[PDB]
């Protein structure tokens, strides 16, 4: 029933499958995006097309096709499904090699992309706490590669399972708020917002379309590093993402953040979202 | 021709494929390992099978056979392709789950054992080395005790390496300690006597272990402490260790001449008392 | 029903207090011990008050009597309410000053004893840590050696592991390293050996001494070396000590089952050892 | 003569007295403000107020009373004592609970209210500054944010500047950038303009906020960025912040005069635009 | 044929010699700055004194002459030397002492003016842009000793330079003690992407007087500009990068460890920028002669 | 009159002098010993030599002569100045290049050897003060060179003599105990003494003589890191180096060292270390 995009194939999801020697199943050498499609437009396609390239270039792989196949390629998977209403992942590994870690002797990347449908938490919010892992470095693993190296981010989500929060928080390794385990974070005090600067985590394509609301709605913004006091003491607390798009974080270890309900810039950014969401986008059907 | 264990079967390796929706493919959420076999025996088989158990335990992946069992599954393996002389890189995988992070939503995780023939130009002349800008994983962050499929730090070292001139990379840690090299452990040799770094930084290497132990039984004089960028650029020798490389020599360092610029005597004696303890100690395949 | 000693005088609990323009109280600086005393002994009393004056020596604070004035002190105080079995809370106090900070204008240091009685069911079964995200006072910014009255870092580690599912919260340092737990010292044992982190990034606890004493007379392998997140999750057993909890199984960390899950054979036989110990030695309060 | 309020009574000082067994004693567990009243107003109370608020929720401890009632005891304070120029420091401690550290033990926070009388020699010559070891508590292990009783890491650094012949100390953060005094704000004036560090290694000074406002309205350019040694030794003008110090220039730094060596003239302009706020700001007492 | 000035009178260069016991030689106890002048200007010349006597005061040095005399003094060496064209290297050091390291038994700092010859040969000499590489040591820290200090302690320079000559590259370039993207062994660094221009913040750095200039071209251009920490993905996936010191100018950096800078090329806004502060340097300037 | 050695020649301390084009000049670029001739004797000339040899080694700096060759210069300067009791300070530099740093285009590295003659602070012991400036890293400047690259140690030396200390102590970047101004640091608790590993300071020759007579005399003794608090309480503290040998700290920090006076354990080990001065070395004269 479902397709998959596997390298110039349509194959069914149950037979989508990937060589044991691709070294992106071997060491996660690959780049992935993430992507949604809301009403039958595909929302900022470009934007994550570029982070895809991005990320490749970053651990120096190349993209054996242009951007704009690329796009084609996932607007033709959308229709080969019929989905109006999806979440898009592109994966490009570094394609097969022999069995130690040289990145030139791997030929051939593989390009697949993955489309499902998209049919509670967020009028109550989110539960988080802060894991004692640090977030991948900057001049170790950058965090601003979206690449198939994620255990850092399960990590802190098995750290979240065990002790009680729907979200993980990390900090990074010079101590400062990083982002959750899948999304950036953005707190609200005193009517003023702060998000941490992109180095230290993901430069997020939601993130990007929050602080263009947040600039139109004239609400005074700064882009600054953020600490466990900023967490604890804030009016309001939201991460941003594609697939978790606002989501409003209500208790931090165990704190209520301000009165312990989704605050009412983050209800307002929420709507404006939604709204941008409705009206963007790159049509799948002509 | 070569058969892959895959999950109870054996695949022929042009048809040994996983789901792309494995977490272990998504999200390189999954523990491997490497052994060698020689000479119809398999060197330290139980001990990186407590390793594989250990990397497993650390990032909360139930391996679902026993030790035992997990064992048998390698031999049977080495059989079925009839092979005395190989390489064995044991995976297994959180499984399939949705997209999300989540592994709770992942079930059966597979188990897949490769194993492909293993059968010295670069050990004569010893490796060209050069110290890399990324720091190695941090061991608050994503520790590199663990040997995942998250490898990327690793290859992001080769890379440099690979455009740098160097045969390997050699990695700080996120304090400023020698950790080691992109696949490897590292021991630096001076005025007779041998250090290596901690293992906290770096992987508790097999084969670091066992030169440990051929370095007390010669009576060398050893020490496990941290070292620095100094300690290399000003060694006697130095050498790498692990399964792959066995015990390879590190001649030039960031554009210096390690000593003479030749493999050294402690060095030689090592590879030496190692390709002995290989040549007689071992699970037997066969026999 | 119980007397505390206050800087010379016996005064009974409920009226026990201390100037709210005491530094100690103000800016909590000051410093304490915990001390047991078992059967009509204290155990390691000496120990103690040594280490007492070294944490008033790091933060220059001179205490106003000597060491043996300071054990009698206690000796009385514990004969005065008649104990046999109890926890002592010495604590030395800055002293009344000003409003500011200047520990200069602070002139008579307080010294204050509290004796409470000592009359387990999670020693059975062992406790569940949580590895929190605060690290631990640096040792270049408030050196956690010192016992001193600012315990809010220790405070919002236990404030974490109650909000986490967690009997016992355990610090990493500033440079990633496994500090201790909130209040106690934390052992890794692993294939029969066992570890523990150097005292620079915790505190030098009196009974990790005595536990190492019994480790090194029993011929356990024990190194004193830096520990990882890695080590926590894969190690065979991991047990805490300190005067108040004695020695402390740790069966689960971050939702990972330590071992088998339950109290360790190694934690188990140095309970008892430690048992021993508090049974046969100490300075007797009653002749 | 001088009242304390403490717990819903007047008490007179020297009798203003906390039980050694509430928390905010035993581990400096809970939190407090400064604030000045200026001829008959007090200064940014309403913002001192939601500070503390913002302490006590960062070391999850609830203030049992509002904000409004809070404020209403303050002036109550100072209005049984007179005073119409004062310091006032509002404490709130965990309270009473157990010898252990758990916070859930404790029940009953205690509110204490000290007003003391207030009534610029070191302010004509400007004061004298070295910068300390120990580095700031830090933001991923005590946050300096919290104005806590865990003011230990504020008082060794002033132990240092007293025996190094310093005013007042500098700090240091946990990644070598400058964070602030032992207790004040730091600000740098360098070719007409200013700069401060962000407020994430230090506190969010109120001094700090309106010197900021005044900076903004006379259209001095101002940049809240991350400051090294550097910066300080190089500076045309150093001035520290906080409300028992308002604005104090600082004139030499580890023996290097700063700029002439003597307050400079954008520090000047500043103390007199501050003085005038001061005059005519703030929540009414009497009237 | 040059000559040197050196404590009051002007030597020839085979002739300038410094006492070894100067512990400007013993320690790299002392300051200097790389000053250019153009067609007889002194390019900022106010600016890199300034910075000198900066770097003085950070070390607790005191300069023994005034700023007006010290430009005076790098004048009148260009004059002596009949330069319109010179890299002009002042030093100023701690002077001589005894053999140990204390700054207070060193009497008589030793003032130094070196002119060269400067300038190109060949117009476009960066015309297929620079190769780098990132080096394993990192910047000397902030709180350790402050790069902002331009000292005679340039070995951690020196180091990277090393790196970078072993591992194929023109230029190494640093991370700092906290992972951010520091500089080049020899000059400030600069990031293009989609437009905008982003650079380290001056703390982990040296503050450039190159920098500054083209910092305030970018300004009067429009160009979106950021000050602010980078890192290595931000250099790995820049549209153009290319660093800015006084002898380099501005110098594109068309490879950085193995990975094409977008296309390999110096990008357009760097060849505008080039061009932007060649006009500068013709335009502006303290005249030797004039 | 004093000579110097310098390229060959011996010349007068007057006249010794060094190109301003010599990068050893410029850019610090070079390495330095410390030696003391005792009694005709050189104490552990062949370990300086071997040190020196090291830190050419760790600035890819070849030493154009060899270490036999060195020792000879090194003998002849004493006997040429008719020395018993000297500093000797040998210095090799990269040598003239150009005005750029590259020390590829440096050739002729000068050889210098500098001998002076060597003729109340320790009965009393030294006051000592921590500074706020970290040591050079050991990713950084590595303190294991003995370089021309002081700076960080005279800003240490800057804070002390402002700050009332006769020495300067570092912490290193990690903010474990690094070493003074230019000695190493030994602390003594309850008859144990620990010294830091050197990684990120200097191995000291006079530290590893002193670890020698702390073996031989059987003093429990750890190579290990310490802090701040195991300065402030210890009961002796001592520093190591060529010029100071062994100098009792007595005060840190504004904080009495025990009682305040050079103690039991630094006093045996100075007596200890004197003997060895006077009973090891290389002749000078036959
Ligand atoms: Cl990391
Ligand atoms: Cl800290
Ligand atoms: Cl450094």
């Amino acid at each position: 029933m479902l397709y998959v995009y596997m390298d110039g194939e349509f194959v069914p999801e149950n037979e989508a499958k990937v060589s044991i020697f691709d070294h992106g199943f071997l060491y996660g050498d690959g780049v992935f995006e993430g992507i949604r499609a809301y009403n039958g437009r595909v929302f900022r396609l470009k934007e994550h097309i570029d982070r895809l390239y991005d990320s490749a270039k970053a651990i120096d792989l190349e993209i054996p096709i242009t951007k704009e196949e690329f796009m084609e390629i996932i607007l033709e998977t959308l229709r080969k499904n019929n989905l109006r209403d999806a979440y898009i992942r592109p994966i490009v590994t570094r394609g097969i090699g022999d069995l130690g870690l040289d990145p030139r002797k791997c030929q051939n990347p593989s390009i697949i992309v993955i489309t499902k449908p998209w049919g509670d938490l967020y009028e109550k919010g989110l539960t988080a706490i802060t894991v004692a892992v640090r977030r991948n470095s900057f001049d170790a693993l950058p965090p601003n590669i979206k690449s198939l190296n994620y255990l850092n981010n399960i990590l802190a989500k098995i750290e979240a399972n065990a002790k009680g929060g729907d979200e993980a928080i990390f900090l990074d390794r010079n101590g400062y708020v990083s982002e959750g385990s899948g999304d950036n974070i953005f707190v609200v005090k005193n009517g003023a917002i702060t998000t941490p600067p992109t180095i230290n985590n993901l430069r997020g394509i939601t993130r990007e379309a929050v602080i263009e609301i947040i600039n139109r709605l004239g609400i005074p913004f700064k882009e600054t590093n953020i600490g466990l006091y900023d967490l604890y003491t804030a009016d309001e607390v939201f991460v941003t993402g594609t697939a978790a798009e606002i989501a409003p974080i209500v208790v931090i270890d165990g704190r209520k953040i301000g009165d312990g309900k989704p605050g009412e810039i983050t209800r307002k950014l929420m709507e404006e979202f939604s709204k941008l969401t409705e009206s963007e986008g790159v049509p799948i059907y002509e």
